[PDB]
């Protein structure tokens, strides 16, 4: 297999976010009167959009005043500003991004966040000039697991989605690159290491910081 | 998670077509002058729509004469009367199907093989009544591992994929089901015995003729 693009996920990989829309979307239903300590009742949402995860509360404790839509827009705008304040660049990203550029790769973006916010994210590291393509899934029917951010990012690049290696930190998003049909690479999220379903994965690595030209090139 | 529907993968699952398959590319390959030794050139093509492998060949030993295309439709019409010829039913499909029903389920199909090969296999068995719904990928962009044909036989179905469990032979169909965001059931092809990547489906079973109730509603 020939490799001539890395594809990054963003939250919980790039930045550390997953904290941040944590306490987004804890405030947010908070001050709809939403009972927070009834969160065990929804499924894992780990790499899930945020429309998917205000929808399963919805389902769960209805309430009155903003729509679902509202709701999602309040949420992303308090995550984003949290970001902005904190700044949270993972480990190794730098170096990671310089590496594909070593190894000849083209560089995009995958994420189910919205295109501004991915614009945003990667011009406060001063990495926008290193990403030749960027792909929101917000606008799309299904983010991951859905392969379809992927293949639109991969379309954007130029390449063959086959030609690609996706690197994710969650289960969700790894099978959307699999069901893209790319080499996968992962950097399993704190909530999710031992995850037997990484196995599907091409590359685990523990950090970033680990990433070497074999893991991406095969 | 509520099961309202279960969608049978059909070559491999309840039929035992993969070797008339390999059969019909194998004889018209040969007519072509392709080199068939080469057949370890390729990659594991289990679950893969016919017209992907078609081009994998001609990727390795283009051919003269008739187009991809044309050679596509040479050998689907070589595997269904092979089909048709053999009549080869997989152990335990009739008690998996009247199983679904009796748990009070629908029933789909979602294949990469023609809608009109679905519709003859099906009516060949005396199971076409059984079926509430079939969906083809065969006129779609992308065939399993892409979720699009899952995500249109739970449309036809009229319920949420959420509310599906997928019965399938291969990782690509598992993985096509995943990214639907469903219930996930294998039962590996023999070539597929001992793939680790078989942990991702919620229930694998070496027969349908194993399937239970619980192993369908979970
Ligand atoms: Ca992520
Ligand atoms: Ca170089
Ligand atoms: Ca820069
Ligand atoms: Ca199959």
């Amino acid at each position: 297999r020939q490799i001539l693009a890395a594809i990054f996920d963003m939250d919980g990989l790039l930045i550390d976010s997953e904290p941040l829309w944590d306490r987004a979307e804890l405030d947010v239903m908070a001050s709809l009167g939403v009972d927070i300590s009834r969160r065990n009742e929804l499924p894992d949402t780990l790499g899930l959009r945020i429309d998917m995860v205000v929808d399963l509360w919805y389902a769960r404790q209805p309430w009155n005043g903003p729509s679902r839509q509202e709701v999602v827009e309040r949420v992303i705008a308090r995550a984003i500003s949290l970001v902005e304040e904190t700044r949270p660049l993972l480990p190794g990203v730098r170096e990671a991004v310089a590496l594909c550029k070593e190894q000849g790769l083209l560089v995009g973006l995958a994420s189910a966040s919205p295109l501004h916010m991915l614009e945003k994210v990667l011009t406060m590291f001063d990495l926008r000039d290193s990403f030749d393509a960027l792909a929101s899934a917000e606008k799309l029917p299904y983010s991951k697991p859905h392969p379809q951010v992927y293949l639109d990012c991969a379309a954007k690049l130029g390449v063959d989605p086959l030609t690609c290696v996706a690197l994710e930190d969650s289960v969700n998003g790894m099978i959307a690159s699999k069901a893209a049909r790319m080499r996968s690479i992962v950097v399993p999220a704190p909530e999710a290491q031992n995850d037997p379903r990484f196995v599907l994965a091409n590359v685990k690595l523990s950090s970033l910081t680990e990433l070497t030209a074999k893991d991406l090139l095969g």
